[PDB]
């Protein structure tokens, strides 16, 4: 039913939001290649023992973890205090400071040369990462809305592990032909015959469809006089333009029912979620890490604000957001975009395979 109707949302807006993030304002993402993890050291702190992969000996050396999961340096950009992404919407038509990017070693990575994809990243790390994070799944008792509060950040979390489930599973490493495809007995083991996994990837991809449309009236201008970045906005306005559905009458994080509390909770919740990604071993699968937990506590800040502001608040919510979290939120709509997509592609994969058999 609810998949019916966002599901012929996506076949809309598919490749045109493709298209859109492999623009020059949206392919880039701000990373700090420094980490500072707190359950131990990731900075030059290696992975032994295969704590960090999942079940290599028999594999050549360049199909290893470590290698599928490193980055492409050769795309990358330096990252001065002078980058855009550190601006606040309301600017792009010091700062890196202001907004508390304080990375000792940031740079700017090119995410159409660096996609989200299987990495062979997992073991014991992985599995304490992801418990980690299920586990903090802690609000205030006693507060209007604490059951609630934790069934939405279950789900997020739960949408967020499947959308990474199901890029591995589609674009998987063949072993015997080296090529990358999509790997069915691995998408029906992570997602396929998970029913509900499903269901919460499509509750984020309506989740963040929600908070694009609500910012849409008010994003402000990327630029006057650049044509470039003036048409790219226009590309934005109308993707977004054709998410619209009555799903979106549903207070789908329950903005309306959570108290204050449990509205700061629930961000700063996601907040630790965003910083345990500094944990993550693989690279490519942390910096992923890092643009969609950033991408949803951005959904989650417009959502729980907007819900009662007046128009004058709405442009100023708007307009503070910075380049960074845009970018994080449209990355993170595209990973669910692509997500629903392989869902629907893998479908079709399963049904031909019963056929053969
Ligand atoms: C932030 C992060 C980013 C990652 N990015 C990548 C990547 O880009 N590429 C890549 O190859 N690997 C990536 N990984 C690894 C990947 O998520 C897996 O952990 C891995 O493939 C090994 O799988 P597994 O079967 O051991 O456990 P997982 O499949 O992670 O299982 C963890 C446990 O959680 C349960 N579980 C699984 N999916 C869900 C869900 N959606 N909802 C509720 N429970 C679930 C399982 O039953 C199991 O108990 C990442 C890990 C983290 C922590
Ligand atoms: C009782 C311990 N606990 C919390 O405090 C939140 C999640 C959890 O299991």
């Amino acid at each position: 039913g609810s998949f019916n109707e966002l599901n012929a949302i996506n076949e809309n807006i598919r490749d045109d939001l493709s298209a859109l993030l492999k623009s020059d304002f949206f392919k880039y993402f701000r990373l700090d290649l420094y980490k500072q993890c707190s359950f131990w050291d990731a900075n030059d702190g290696l992975c032994l023992n295969r704590a960090c992969s999942v079940d290599w000996d028999t594999l050549p050396e360049y199909w290893q973890p470590e290698i599928l999961g490193s980055f492409n340096n050769d795309t990358m950009k330096e990252a001065d205090d002078s980058d855009d992404e550190c601006k606040f919407l309301d600017q792009l038509a010091n700062y890196c400071d202001v907004n508390d990017f304080n990375g000792k070693n940031a740079v700017l990575i090119d995410l159409t040369a660096n996609p989200e994809r299987f990495t062979g990243y997992g073991g014991k790390q992985a599995g304490q990462i992801w418990s980690t994070i299920y586990q903090d799944n802690c609000f205030t008792i006693g507060e209007t809305g604490e059951s609630l509060a934790k069934d939405a950040f279950y789900r997020l979390v739960s949408g967020f592990h499947a959308s990474i489930g199901t890029h591995l599973s589609k674009e998987y490493l063949n072993t015997k032909t080296g090529k990358w495809e999509p790997n069915l007995d691995l998408f029906m083991a992570r997602i396929g015959n998970f029913p509900d996994r499903v269901t919460n990837m499509y509750f984020n991809y309506a989740v963040v469809a929600k908070a694009l449309w609500k910012i849409q009236p008010y994003l402000p201008e990327f630029s006057f006089a650049d044509l470039v970045n003036k048409e790219i906005k226009n590309k934005m306005d109308n993707v977004i333009s054709q998410l619209d559905t009555k799903i979106f009458n549903e207070d789908l994080v329950f903005a309306n029912d959570l108290s204050l509390t449990l509205k700061d909770e629930f961000r700063s919740r996601f907040k630790n979620v965003t910083k345990i990604m500094d944990c993550v071993q693989c690279d490519r699968c942390r910096l992923w890490g890092k643009i969609q937990t950033t991408g949803y506590a951005t959904a989650l800040k417009i959502l729980f604000e907007i819900n009662d502001a007046d128009e004058f608040t709405k442009q100023h919510i708007v307009g503070k957001l910075t380049k960074y979290e845009l970018i994080a939120l449209l990355q993170t709509f595209g990973r669910l975009s692509e997500s629903i997509e392989s869902v629907n592609m893998f479908e079709k994969m399963y049904g031909k395979r019963l056929l053969e058999r």
